[PDB]
């Protein structure tokens, strides 16, 4: 599994609310986060089933 993806999400320094999804590692579900726009961290996904795609596998 990529070594960021068991990570909290990062919502940055940005002053936009932008809806993005991390992977959460305790439940193996997509959540959704509020994301401020800049500076992202690599477990931040535009949708759940891409956050699966990428970080839902062992």
């Amino acid at each position: 599994r990529p070594d960021f993806c068991l990570e909290p999400p990062y919502t940055g320094p940005g002053k936009a609310r932008i809806i993005r999804y991390f992977y959460n590692a305790k439940a193996g579900l997509a959540q959704t986060f509020v994301y401020g726009g800049k500076r992202a961290k690599r477990n931040n996904f535009k949708s759940a089933e891409d956050a699966l795609r990428t970080c839902g596998g062992a």
